[PDB]
C-alpha cells in the first residue's frame, strides 16, 4: 500500500510547460502525452492534426469508440478549446495495471491551448464532476477509474522542477518520495481542490491581513498552474514585503509585476537575499493548523528561452489574480502532495527532489494552534 515503484518517475515535461504522463486511448492502445493537471475536470485530448501536436487520437482506428453525440466549447480567459464527446479505452501503462471506460473530449478546434514545442497531446483533468465541461454529469476520468476499478480513491503528485520529471502515484502513497511527515489540509468543496489558507508569513513576518483576503473567492491546489496566483491585495501586501526583505539590492517595478525578466551571471544568484514564503493551511482539527515553507528556487524560475541574454534569467513567478489563490507549480514543486480523495483532505510534506541550497529547504511543520479558521473561507 506504500510502495508503488512502477510509477516513480513517469512524470515527464518541460521547465513552464507543466507536467505529462503518458497514457493510451482505444484499442489497439494509442500512446499520448496528457498534461497532469489538477485543477480543471475534463479528459481532453488532440483528435485533428494541429501543426503543434506530435500525435493526436484517431477515433477511426478504435474499435472500442463509442459517440456520445455531444459537443463542449470550453472557453478560458485567453484561449479556447472545442471538442466532440465519446468514451473509449483508458489505460495508463506506468500507472496502475487496468483499463477504464472514460468520458473522452476530442479537441477538433483549438486556440492559445497547445503550447508550440511542448511534447503534451492533452489534459488530464483530476477535479471533481462540479466543474467538468458541459455539466456535472460528464464523470471525470478519476471517478471512472475508481468507480470500475479497485484502485483506491487517492492519487499522489511529486513534481521536480530544461527537462522536469516526478511521479503520478495512482492509488497510493510513495513514501521515498518525501521526507518528514504528511500534513493534512481539508477539501472545502469538491469541484476545484478547495483548501483554506490561514495564515501568510514571509520571512517568517507575517502578513496580518485578513485571512478571508487569502481566500477571495477560492484558494486551489493547481498542478496546470504555473504561479503562485494571490489575490490582488495578498499580492499587493506580499510583493511590499518581498521587497523590503530583499532591499539589498533594487529591482525594477516590472519584475515584481512579471513585466520583465531579470538577470544575473552564471552561479552568481542571490538566492539568500531573497525571503522564504509560508502558507499556513487549516489542518483536520478544531483550531489547529501547519504550515508550508517555499524557497526562492521555487518561486523565481528560470527562463531558459532568451536568445537576446547570455545570463542566467529569471522570471518572478508570484503574480497576481482575479479567481483566488493559485498554489501552482511554484508550491508544488516544493511538496509531495496527496489527494486524498477517500477522505476529502490534501497531504502536504517536503518533496525528496525540490530544489534547495545548503542553507534553506522547503518545509511542512506543524502543529500550530490558529483561531477563527472558518471566518478565512469566502462564501
Ligand atoms: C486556465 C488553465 S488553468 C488549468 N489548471 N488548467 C487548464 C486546463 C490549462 C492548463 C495549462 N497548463 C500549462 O500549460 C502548464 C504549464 N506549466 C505548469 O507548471 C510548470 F511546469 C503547469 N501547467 C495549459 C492549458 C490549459 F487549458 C486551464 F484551465
Amino acid at each position: 500500500r506504500g510502495s508503488f515503484v512502477e510509477m516513480v518517475d513517469n512524470l515527464r515535461g518541460k521547465s513552464g510547460q507543466g507536467y505529462y504522463v503518458e497514457m493510451t486511448v482505444g484499442s489497439p492502445p494509442q500512446t499520448l502525452n496528457i498534461l497532469v493537471d489538477t485543477g480543471s475536470s475534463n479528459f481532453a485530448v488532440g483528435a485533428a492534426p494541429h501543426p503543434f501536436l506530435h500525435r493526436y487520437y484517431q477515433r477511426q482506428l478504435s474499435s472500442t469508440y463509442r459517440d456520445l453525440r455531444k459537443g463542449v466549447y470550453v472557453p478560458y480567459t485567453q484561449g479556447k478549446w472545442e471538442g466532440e464527446l465519446g468514451t473509449d479505452l483508458v489505460s495508463i501503462p506506468h500507472g496502475p495495471n487496468v483499463t477504464v471506460r472514460a468520458n473522452i473530449a476530442a479537441i477538433t478546434e483549438s486556440d492559445k491551448f497547445f503550447i508550440n514545442g511542448s511534447n503534451w497531446e492533452g489534459i488530464l483533468g483530476l477535479a471533481y464532476a462540479e466543474i467538468a465541461r458541459p455539466d456535472d454529469s460528464l464523470e471525470p476520468f478519476f471517478d471512472s477509474l475508481v468507480k470500475q476499478t479497485h484502485v483506491p480513491n487517492l492519487f499522489s503528485l511529486q513534481l521536480c522542477g530544461a527537462s522536469v520529471g516526478g511521479s503520478m502515484i495512482i492509488g497510493g502513497i510513495d513514501h521515498s518520495l518525501y521526507t518528514g511527515s504528511l500534513w493534512y489540509t481539508p477539501i472545502r468543496r469538491e469541484w476545484y481542490y478547495e483548501v483554506i489558507i490561514v495564515r501568510v508569513e514571509i520571512n517568517g513576518q507575517d502578513l496580518k491581513m485578513d485571512c478571508k483576503e487569502y481566500n477571495y473567492d477560492k484558494s486551489i491546489v493547481d498542478s496546470g498552474t504555473t504561479n503562485l496566483r494571490l489575490p490582488k491585495k495578498v499580492f499587493e501586501a506580499a510583493v511590499k514585503s518581498i521587497k523590503a526583505a530583499s532591499s539589498t539590492e533594487k529591482f525594477p517595478d516590472g519584475f515584481w509585476l512579471g513585466e520583465q525578466l531579470v538577470c544575473w551571471q552564471a552561479g552568481t544568484t542571490p538566492w539568500n537575499i531573497f525571503p522564504v514564503i509560508s502558507l499556513y493551511l487549516m489542518g483536520e482539527v478544531t483550531n489547529q493548523s501547519f504550515r508550508i515553507t517555499i524557497l526562492p528556487q521555487q518561486y523565481l524560475r528560470p527562463v531558459e528561452d532568451v536568445a537576446t541574454s547570455q545570463d542566467d534569467c529569471y522570471k518572478f513567478a508570484i503574480s497576481q489574480s482575479s479567481t483566488g489563490t493559485v498554489m501552482g507549480a511554484v508550491i508544488m514543486e516544493g511538496f509531495y502532495v496527496v489527494f486524498d480523495r477517500a477522505r476529502k483532505r490534501i497531504g502536504f510534506a517536503v518533496s525528496a527532489c525540490h530544489v534547495h541550497d545548503e542553507f534553506r529547504t522547503a518545509a511542512v511543520e506543524g502543529p500550530f494552534v490558529t483561531l477563527d479558521m472558518e471566518d478565512c473561507g469566502y462564501n
